[PDB]
């Protein structure tokens, strides 16, 4: 998964209609919604929003016909792989009714075009590993640990060096497989 790697503005303007998208990277629900109350405009006609943190997710229409602003924006976030992101579309209407399809272009549409143009990048979760390693393999661990840019919390005992190591999730398995072929299996995973 993608985040969104700065906050975003985009203001289009349909059929007289105008939608502002405001879009921010969020961690929690908390960041969601401090986001969307410091971004809403309180006399627009509406301030449709969405937004997805893992498996959590909330989308709102605010007042539009339900089903036409909030999921819309929430199929947005999900149509280009973000995570960890809130969508906020202020719309002030214009004299003309885009009707129920055109509102779920509009909506989804903005919100799509704010979250392409935003600066992105890859969201990675940070795990730890730890391990024994007898002091015969030391040598050949440090190596490993320069040759892929890792700097590692180690402990000096009478059976060898244990070192506490964190990295991107989707490294893990690739180094633990570099351990043990460095290795060749001579250490205790724990």
């Amino acid at each position: 998964s993608l985040t969104l790697a700065d906050k975003v503005v985009y203001e289009e303007e349909i059929q007289k209609s105008r939608f502002i998208a405001k879009a921010a990277p969020v961690a929690s629900e908390e960041e969601a919604l401090a986001f969307l109350a410091e971004n809403r405009e309180p006399e627009a006609t509406h301030n449709g929003h969405a937004y997805k943190i893992g498996l959590l997710y909330r989308f709102s229409d605010d007042g539009e016909p339900s089903g036409t602003a909030g999921r819309p924006i929430l199929h947005a976030i999900e149509a280009q792989g973000l995570d960890r992101v809130a969508v906020l579309v202020v719309r002030y209407f214009g004299g003309v009714k885009l009707g129920a399809g055109g509102l779920v272009r509009a909506y989804g549409g903005v919100a799509a075009e704010a979250l392409r143009r935003a600066p992105k990048v890859p969201l990675v979760e940070r795990v730890g590993l730890a391990f024994l390693v007898p002091f015969a393999e030391v040598g050949r661990v440090y190596a490993l640990l320069e040759a892929r840019a890792l700097k590692a919390e180690e402990t000096y005992t009478p059976e060898g060096v244990r070192f506490a190591l964190l990295l991107p999730k989707p490294e893990r398995e690739g180094f633990l497989r570099a351990l043990l072929d460095a290795t060749r299996g001579q250490v205790a995973l724990e």
